């Protein structure tokens, strides 16, 4: 998913 | 952009 | 710094 | 591990 | 995989 | 580049 | 400086 | 060996 501002 | 396995 | 499961 | 500036 | 700066 | 065995 | 498995 | 900029 995403969060803060990292994505996988 | 994107590197390895993430996307910031 | 931290949050989640990363350091940047 | 670490790479780019992103440590997991 | 990649670490530091360089994949290998 | 790439080189050999190592990318950067 | 050296890291892992890398010297430079 | 080294080759390149890197000794491994």
């Amino acid at each position: 998913x995403c969060y803060x501002k990292v994505c996988t």
